[PDB]
C-alpha cells in the first residue's frame, strides 16, 4: 500500500486528499502548507465551496489531523528539503503548490526522505509529464524520481486526441479551452503575481479573460505523433469549477460526428474506462461537478463543416478529474517498485 | 434627417433610442410596446445596469415621453398595424420585439404610415440582411421595404472574415463565439421558451452553456463567396454584456499574425472606419462595454499553429456595437430616399 | 403510506419529489404541469445546476415517468379541478405553481379528488399557515383541507423568533433577509412579470436589490404573541441558493449571545430537532447548500450592541429545507387522518 | 494648487487620481507601488473593470508617466521612507497600501519630503479619523500632519447618523452592510492573508460572507455623542463594487419615515451638499456606480415597525465616494496651511 504525502494543501492538494480517503490502495500520511496552521487546514477540508462537506470525519488530534480515523501528520515549511518527508512514512509526494514545477526544487523533496515527486502542473523544465490511460506505462522508475501529471486541459485534451489519431488521424488542429477560475486570479483589478499575465489580474468576476496554455504543445510531447500538430489557448470565465475544451481539426480521414462519437465510446467502455467517457444530453457545466473522467465527449455540441473539418467539444471538472488522475498516477507508480 | 420609430423598447430598442439622442441626422418620435406603462418605460430608459444613467433628462409628459426636450409619441399597440406611425411622423420602424421577423408580419408596420422596416435580427423567411461596411451598399430602395440587420454575433464576424477572405482568401473556417447573458436565460433551472433549447433554460448564473447559431452561416449570405465555408455555435457564459468571436480558420495564401493584424488595420482606418477595429493591449471583456465598433481584432490573443491555419479573436459589445450598426443603417436607408 | 400529488413542477415541486423518494412514509404519485413536457420533465428532474443529479433512475414511460421502477402519472390540465388525483390515487396535493394562493383556487384540486391541499406559500386570503415545529399541531383536519407551508423566509425566522421570544421575550424587532436569486428575478434589465416591482426585472446577476417580504408579518400570525412586533424587507444578491436572516431586536430579558446560543442547541437537540440547527464554524452559503434544517443559527456572525439589544444570524437553504419541511408537513397531514 | 502623491496604486489609489484629473484645485504629482512596472501602472490606470476606460491620456515617460500632458512621477520603493516626496514636488500623501494604517508607519512618508498624510482606512492605533460633512473642521493642522479619512463604511453611515441624531436622537442601533467584494477576498477556498479571517478566504463569486467591521464603532469617534450606541457587522457578496448600509435603530424623539426623509433632504441641500445624497427612485446597486456622494438615502427600501424603531438604507460607491471624500480632504487640508 503506497503512502501520499501532499505539499501545498490547495484546490487540487485538498481534493487528492479526498480522493485518496475514498480508495484502500493508497493513504495519505502527511501534508504541508506553511500557510495553514493544523486548525485552518481542518477547516478547509472539511468545507468546500464547490465539493460540498467533506465526506466523513476530520479532527484536530494535538499537532496533527485525524482524518477518518487515521492520524495525518502536518507541517508549515517554506521549503520542500525542510519537510520530513521519510520520517512521516510519505513515499509519494503530490507536489501541489504551483511553485516548485521543476526538477531542481520539486527533487527537494527527495531530500526529505520521499522516494518519488509527482509535479501537479506541466514542468517548466524536462521533468516528464504522463497522462493516465495515453502513456503513463512509458513510465520507468529506474530513471525517475520526480515526474509530472500534466496539466488539467492536457489531460482532456489528450484522451480524446489519441482516440481521434488513432482512428482518423489529426492533420492539424487548435484549441481553445473555456476555463473556469483558479486560484491565480483576482477578485478585483490588481497586478498579477509576478507582473507577467496582466489579463489574469483584472476582476475574475465579471471578465472574460484571454489566457495562454501549452496544454495542447505538450500533447504533441504524451504523443510525439501529434508534435507541430496542435496549439491553442484559453479564455477564463466567472463560474468556480468545471472547464470545456472545443478542439477543431482537420482529418486525415473523413469520418461524422457520430462516427467519431462511436470511437469514442469504444474507447471508454474499453481500454480508456474511467478516463474518457461521453454524453448525448443537454449538459451545462454544473452537471460535471465532482465527475472523475478526464474527458467527456459532448456529442449534441459538436459540430461538423464537412467530414474532414470538425469542432469537438469535451468536458472536464478541473478540479475532480485532474485530482483523481494523480491518485491514479501515484498508486501507479506505487505498482512500479520505489 | 430621418425619423425612427421603435417597436419593442427592450435592451435593444432603449439602446437604439440612447444611440439616436446622440446623433443629429436621426431623430426617435415614438416608441410602442404593449408590455410597460410610460412611466415603466421612463425608468427603463433613465436607468441601466450596464450602460449607466441616461445622459440627458426623461419626463413622462401625459401619455408620451419628453426626452432631452423632445416629444417622444408612446403607443401600446399589440399589433403592428394598430400602430399610427405615419400619423406620429415616423419613416423608419426599428422592429425589435423578436417576434416580427418575417416580412409578412414586419411589414405591418407600413400600414401604420411607415415607409421602411429595419428587423434587429436575422429574418426567418427571406428578407435580405445587411450588415454596415460589408453589402450594405448592395440595399435597393424601390426592391425592399422591410429588410435585417442580422445578428450581433454576425456583426462582428462579417467584416472580419471579408477582410481575410479578400486578403488571404478563406478555404475553410470554424467558429465559436463566447456569448454574454442575453434576454432569454433563465436566473434559475427552468422552462425554456418553447421548450426547444433546453440547455438555455439552465441557470445562466454559475453554467457554461453550449448553445446554437446561425450567424457562420448568415456570413454565407452577406458574402457569398464564404458560402458554405464555415459554420460555427455558441457558449454562453455568466458576464453581463460584451462577447466574443473565436474562428478557427485554413487560408488561401499564408499569413502571419502580424500581416492579419496589418489588413484589419488597414481595413479599420480605410473603407470600415468606425466599424472594424483592433487592439494590442491586454484588454479583458469589461475593456469594450459601451465600444460602438462590430469588431474588435485582439492581436495579442490570435494564435497560429502554420501560416495558413489560425485562430482569430475579436471582440464586440453585442448590445452597443449592433444598436449603433442599426441606426447608421436606419441613416443609410433614408439617405437613399424613402 | 401517504400519497402526494404535485400540480407545478418548478423549483419548488422538483425538490419536493427528491425529498420524497428518498422517505419510505410518502410517495409522489402524480404531476400536473401543462407548460412542460414530459421528456422536459425528466430532464429537470435528472440534472440540476444547485442541487446536482437526481440520485436514482428517471425514465419516460409513454406520456408518463417511471421514477425507481414506480409510475407517476403526469398530467397537463391548466384547471385544477380537472386534475384526476382521485383516480390517480394522490391524497394529498403539493400546489407549486404560484398562481392558486387562495381557498377559492386551492380548493379546486379536491374536486379532483384530493382530499388535503397544501399551498407552497403564504396565502393572499386567510388560509392557515403552519410551520414545522412551530404551530403545525394546531393544524385541526375536520376545520381545513387546505394549508399552507407559508414562505422559505418565514420557516426560517419563526423557529429561530419563537426560541427567543420564549426564552428571553421579544419586545420588537426588524429582519432583513439576504436572499439568493429566485425564479422571479431577470437575468437582464427589463420588464418585469405584472410590472409591479420594477426593481425586481433589473439585471439580477451584477445588482444587489432592494426587495419587499411579509415574511415578519407572516410569523405574527404563525406566532400570536410576536402579532405587531415584527417587520422586515429583503436583499437579493447575486449568488444561485442559500440565505440568510438578521434578525435585529429588543429583548425583554437581558440575555449574552452565548446563553441565546445555549437556547438555541436546547430547542434543536429537543422539540425543534431537525427543524433548528445551530453552528460555531466560519461557514459561508455554499455550506448550506443541500442542508435540511429550516433554520441554522450562525453564533460567531452574531453581533449585541447591550445585553438587551442584539442582532442575530440565521441560515437556510431557501430551496431544501422548504421543500423538506413540505413534506414533513404533508406526512403530518395524514398521520391525523385524511 | 495643492499636490498629491500617492502611495500604494490600488482600487483607491487609482481612483483618487482620477479623481484629481477631473479638479482644478489639486494634482497628482507621485504615485508609489513597488509590485508594478511603470508600463503595469499605465495599463491599470487606463482600464478599469468597473469604472471604465480612463478619461484622458495616459503614456509611458522615461521611468515615469505622462498624464494628461502632466508628468507624474513614478517609484518602486516597498519602504516608506524611501520615497523622494519633497523633491517631487508631493505636499500631501494618499497613504492607500492598505498596509501602513498607524502613525508609526504612515508618518515614515515626512521623511522624504510629504508634509501631510492622509491614510484611506481606519487606523489600527489613535491617528484621527476625519469624515468629510461630519467633523472635518475639527481638523488642527499644527496638532496632526497624519490623519485617517476613516472606511468607506464610516463615511455612508456617520453623515446619516449624524443627521438622525442631531434631528431626533439616536438611542442605539445596529447596522448590516451588504459590501462588494474587494482585493482581500479570494477567486477560489484558500488561506486568507494573515490566517486571521477564514470567512474572507472562501470562493467569492458564489457565496455571502459574514465578516466584522468596525466602522460603525468608529462613526462613534466621529460623533462622540454616539459612543457606545452603535455597532455592526458586514455581509461581503459577489458584486464588484456598490455596497449599501442598513441601519436599524431606536429613535429618542419619534419619526415617520417621510419625517427622516425631509430631514436628509435639508441636510443634502444645505450643509452637507455633495455628500449627503437621497432618492425616491427603485434603484439598484449599479445605479450608483461613480456616484460621488458618500451616502444616498433610499426612501422606499425603508421600513419602520413603529414611530421610534427604523430600519433605513443608503447606498455608497465604496470606490468612488471614498475616493472623492479622501481628494475632498486633501484639498481641505492645504487649505488649512501646510
Ligand atoms: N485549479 C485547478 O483546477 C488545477 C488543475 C490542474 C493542475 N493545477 C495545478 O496545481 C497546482 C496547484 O493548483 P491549485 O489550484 O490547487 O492552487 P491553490 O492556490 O489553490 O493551492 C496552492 C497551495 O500552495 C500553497 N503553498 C504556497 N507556497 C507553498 C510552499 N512554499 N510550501 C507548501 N505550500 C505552499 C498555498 O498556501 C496553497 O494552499 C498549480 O501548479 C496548478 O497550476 C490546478
Ligand atoms: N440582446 C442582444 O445583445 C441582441 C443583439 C442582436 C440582436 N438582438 C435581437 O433583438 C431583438 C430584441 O432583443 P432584446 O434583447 O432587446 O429583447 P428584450 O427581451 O430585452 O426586449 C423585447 C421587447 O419586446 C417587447 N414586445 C413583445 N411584444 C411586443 C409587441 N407586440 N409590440 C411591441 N413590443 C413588444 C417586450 O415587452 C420587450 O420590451 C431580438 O430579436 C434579439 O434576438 C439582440
Ligand atoms: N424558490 C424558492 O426558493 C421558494 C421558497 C419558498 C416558497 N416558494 C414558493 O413556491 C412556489 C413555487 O416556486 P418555484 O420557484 O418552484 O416556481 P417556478 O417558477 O420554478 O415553477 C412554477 C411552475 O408552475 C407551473 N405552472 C403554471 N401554471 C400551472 C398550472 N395551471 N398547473 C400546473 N403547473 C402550472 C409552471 O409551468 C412551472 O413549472 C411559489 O409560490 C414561490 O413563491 C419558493
Ligand atoms: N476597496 C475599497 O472599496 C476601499 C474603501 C475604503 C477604504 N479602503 C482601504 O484602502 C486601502 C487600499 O484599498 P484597495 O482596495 O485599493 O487595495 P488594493 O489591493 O486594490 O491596492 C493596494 C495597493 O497597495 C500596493 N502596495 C502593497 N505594498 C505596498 C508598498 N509597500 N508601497 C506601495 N504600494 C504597496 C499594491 O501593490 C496595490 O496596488 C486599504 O487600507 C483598504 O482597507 C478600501
Amino acid at each position: 500500500t503506497a503512502t501520499l504525502g501532499i505539499n501545498g494543501f490547495g484546490r487540487i492538494g485538498r481534493l487528492v486528499l479526498r480522493a485518496c480517503m475514498e480508495r484502500n490502495d493508497i493513504t495519505v500520511v502527511a501534508i504541508n502548507d506553511p500557510f495553514m496552521d493544523v486548525e485552518y487546514m481542518a477547516y478547509l477540508l472539511k468545507y468546500d465551496s464547490v465539493h460540498g462537506n467533506f465526506n466523513g470525519t476530520v479532527e484536530v488530534s494535538g499537532k496533527d489531523l485525524c482524518i477518518n480515523g487515521k492520524v495525518v501528520k502536518v507541517f508549515q515549511a517554506k521549503d520542500p528539503a525542510e519537510i520530513p518527508w521519510g520520517a512521516s512514512g510519505a513515499q509519494i509526494v503530490c507536489e501541489s503548490t504551483g511553485v516548485f514545477t521543476t526538477e531542481e526544487k520539486a527533487s527537494l523533496h527527495l531530500k526529505g526522505g520521499a522516494k518519488k515527486v509527482i509535479i501537479s502542473a506541466p514542468p517548466k523544465d524536462n521533468v516528464p509529464m504522463y497522462v493516465m490511460g495515453v502513456n503513463n506505462t512509458e513510465y520507468d522508475p529506474s530513471k525517475f524520481n520526480v515526474i509530472s501529471n500534466a496539466s488539467c486541459t492536457t489531460n482532456c485534451l489528450a484522451p480524446l486526441a489519441k482516440i481521434i489519431n488513432d482512428k482518423f488521424g489529426i492533420v492539424e488542429g487548435l484549441m481553445t479551452t473555456v476555463h473556469s477560475l483558479t486560484a491565480n486570479q483576482l477578485t478585483v483589478d490588481g497586478p498579477s503575481k509576478g507582473g507577467k499575465d496582466w489579463r489574469a489580474g483584472r476582476c475574475a468576476g465579471n471578465n472574460i479573460i484571454p489566457a495562454s496554455t501549452g496544454a495542447a504543445k505538450a500533447v504533441g510531447k504524451v504523443i510525439p505523433a501529434l508534435n507541430g500538430k496542435l496549439t491553442g489557448m484559453a479564455i477564463r470565465v466567472p463560474t468556480p469549477d468545471v472547464s470545456v475544451v472545443d478542439l477543431t481539426c482537420k482529418l486525415a480521414k473523413p469520418a461524422s460526428i457520430e462516427e467519431i462519437y462511436q470511437a469514442v465510446k469504444e474507447a471508454s467502455n474499453g481500454p480508456m474506462k474511467g478516463i474518457m467517457g461521453y454524453t448525448s444530453d443537454d449538459v451545462v457545466s454544473t452537471d460535471f461537478i465532482g465527475c472523475k473522467y478526464s474527458s467527456i465527449f459532448d456529442k449534441n455540441a459538436c459540430i461538423a463543416l464537412n467530414d474532414s473539418f470538425v469542432k469537438l467539444i469535451s468536458w472536464y471538472d478541473n478540479e475532480s478529474g485532474y485530482s483523481n488522475r494523480l491518485v491514479d498516477l501515484a498508486v501507479y507508480v506505487a505498482s512500479r517498485g520505489l
